[PDB]
């Protein structure tokens, strides 16, 4: 069995693809910009991905991984009422470029289902976008849109720590996301089938993506303080206890 | 850093401490009884825990442990409106000896606090015991105590695979525990700070309790399917992704 | 595949089962006795083992575990010119007792092959027995017998830590010890086919056992600073990377 | 602690980066050139690493990187008589490119000391150059060099797989290289002080290098058949057991 992990507890430049305003400050991951003072900025869009390839299925011998990420963020908004966008982990082909700002995360083109983006995210929604989206703040699962096929509600502490876990079983097809908010001692679950033969390619990147509003005022923070990834493929035909120690 | 580790997929008599009714059968660890006919019989307790002692905090050093465990159960019932007790995950002291059977799930004593039995346990609960329950099915998290300290709405669905995570973080005190059932989709979590110091002795057995009904029909199977532990106990001063890899 | 490790950086009595002088002092596991001013006592026996059994074949599957261990030893002597006698890693049956003392290492009773011990074990063997040694400080490979199937020398630096890793290959059935003083940059290796199910019972402890001296002036400590093992069984049919960080 | 492994047990393109005659066929990695009907081809070098660059050392904070790194290789020559030249393990800077082939292996330009190459190796040498090798085939330490700081003699065994393990550690400073051939029931070892702040740049890429002879009957297969490695750089100040299973 193939096997990939690795443990940021710090980050750095050189094993990371940084794509637009995507940036390593002080060993912290900052995907949207901050002024020198410290102060969000709008219309940021920002990415970052593993610099090696996850082979997530093999279709010479029909295995599909199984793989874990825990990671810990901070969306911090100067003003609570008027924030966005949110951050999101996703799994994109391998030379994937950034998409649509603002609502769309930097993942997505539009709603409605278009399978050529190959795309599967965990998202973690600071605002409203209605169009698609549901009442409150909410953990949902994407594939192949912005429109969530399963969501959950998301009791957003702003400036607080959230720390995640999402599991993806082979056996199961069952993709798992967790959050903590271990300050306020909340904790929030969801999960759905996918097929992600049906949706990835065989080699993906695995990372962040995360955008601020279209608006000057809608503006917060989307840091990444640690991130932890394991993945373990079968020859032919995820040890979870021992992976959480590694991140969360 | 000292390290503790292990993952059963198949269960061994072997390396087992097995208290009362519980008892290993084709790989399948079965705390509850069960006749040669599969029949779940009542008035049932069973306790299982792991052969090795662990070190959950050092008084010299002032360190704590953090650790994770997962692990697969099935409860199933003949008949789902009468069903009892339910099953749950302990740290008890080293020579621990079973308590009260039925809905305090070979545990404790009694509802009021006695900071004597020295036990942590993350309980599943399939009975409505009312003198401390909540009116549904629960997990919860029990402090010295069968009244839990906190709990959370569970969706039980008889006869199917529940896949637990269970993690402790040394440095928020948090711990949380879900519960995942795949052929259902559905997810469950809580959340709450416990001080290990404060509740348990230095050195503790991990593993489980379960019962069934007082009453002749009151009757589930508390059966493990698999079980994966973790544990690190730093010197002086859990890669969590990797370990569920392990487990669930 | 049903899995099992374990790290001790600092050594503790209550994970361990310690037979005759072997003994715990200040985190070091001390297997054979010391005075209060630290003067090695000459005929001492000591023996230690992890409290969880481990199996190391399966009779039903015919599956054969693979499993590594490292540990850290110093072998202290006043008088480099009169030490006895050594000290082993060994995988002896679940409730062994010790046998005879002195150059027999608390592992054997004679020279001549018997199956009935079912013990293997790694000597690190300081002094010339003859009756069955090579003529300088070896590593030797232990089947049933103290008269080594195979060994290799072993240019011994006084009261200088000795990192050692011991590896079983199932696939190829190959035991491999390999010894390294880093103070003086020296390294040995001994590699030996053994057939475990030939060998040793399903279940073994698994852990240490050392000999001073049968004269009162044929002394030298016998310490173990640190110890990690891990296993595998396979459930029908060793990352050696990842376990020596963890490990050594 | 910021860690990174993996475990190749089969080999893909996707994840490597390929210089020169360096090919993946059938999930195993080829470095040198082989003919549609399996003949090794003269004249040939080859190089892989993996496609994450490795922090080594930390400038900043003096940290220094544990590592290890286990393989499996096949060395299969026509005619022993008439081989050249060999493979190696090697830590190179990040875009860093092949050298002079043959003797030197794709990783040096001369036997004098070039401290602008950065290159840490250890090679597996199945041809003498007398220029600077020993009389019969060697494992040895290249520092900036072909001719190698310290080597030991290896009793290579034509198309026989060769195990291969090597450690650092950052504490002894302590570079050891060890390899087995499990069908021959031998092993050898090598073991020598390397000071990495003082030899590589903070980052490097991690993988092989390989070159057949300078005559058109000088030719072997320089096959790799499974690689695991593991890294782990502490923040301001290697379980080897659990690595060589994943690993080996
Ligand atoms: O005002 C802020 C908002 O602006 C909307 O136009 C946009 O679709 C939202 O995603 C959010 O950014
Ligand atoms: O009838 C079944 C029930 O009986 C009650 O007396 C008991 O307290 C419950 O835990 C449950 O076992
Ligand atoms: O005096 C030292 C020696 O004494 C021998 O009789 C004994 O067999 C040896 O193992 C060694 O202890
Ligand atoms: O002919 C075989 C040999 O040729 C030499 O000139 C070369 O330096 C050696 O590395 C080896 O390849
Ligand atoms: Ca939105
Ligand atoms: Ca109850
Ligand atoms: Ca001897
Ligand atoms: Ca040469
Ligand atoms: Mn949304
Ligand atoms: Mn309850
Ligand atoms: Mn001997
Ligand atoms: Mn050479």
């Amino acid at each position: 069995a193939n096997l990939i992990s690795f443990t940021f507890k710090k980050f750095n430049e050189t094993n990371l693809i940084l794509q637009r305003d995507a940036t390593v400050s002080s060993g912290k991951l900052r995907i949207t910009k901050a002024a020198e003072n410290g102060v969000p900025t709008a219309g940021s869009l920002g990415r970052a991905f593993y610099s090696t390839p996850i082979q997530i299925w093999d279709n010479t011998t029909g295995t599909v991984a199984s793989w874990a990420t825990s990671f810990t963020f901070n969306l911090q908004a100067p003003n609570a009422a008027s924030p966005a966008d949110g951050l999101a982990f996703a799994l994109v082909p391998v030379g994937s470029q950034p998409k649509d700002k603002g609502g769309f995360l930097g993942l997505f083109d539009s709603k409605n289902y278009a399978s050529s983006n190959q795309t599967v995210a965990v998202e973690f929604d600071t605002f409203y976008n209605g169009g698609w989206d549901p009442t409150e703040r909410h953990i949902g699962i994407d594939v192949n849109s912005i429109k969530s096929i399963k969501t959950t509600s998301w009791d957003f502490a702003n400036g607080e720590n959230a720390e995640v876990l999402i599991t993806y079983d082979s056996s199961t097809n069952l993709l798992v996301a967790s959050l903590v908010h271990p300050s306020q001692k909340t904790s929030f679950i969801v999960s759905e089938r996918v097929d992600l033969t049906s949706v990835l390619p065989e080699w993906v990147s695995v990372g962040f993506s995360a955008t601020t509003g279209l608006s000057k005022g809608y503006v917060e923070t989307n840091e990444v303080l640690s991130w932890s990834f394991a993945s373990k493929l079968s020859i032919n035909k995820n040890k979870l206890a021992i992976f959480n120690l590694e991140g969360k």
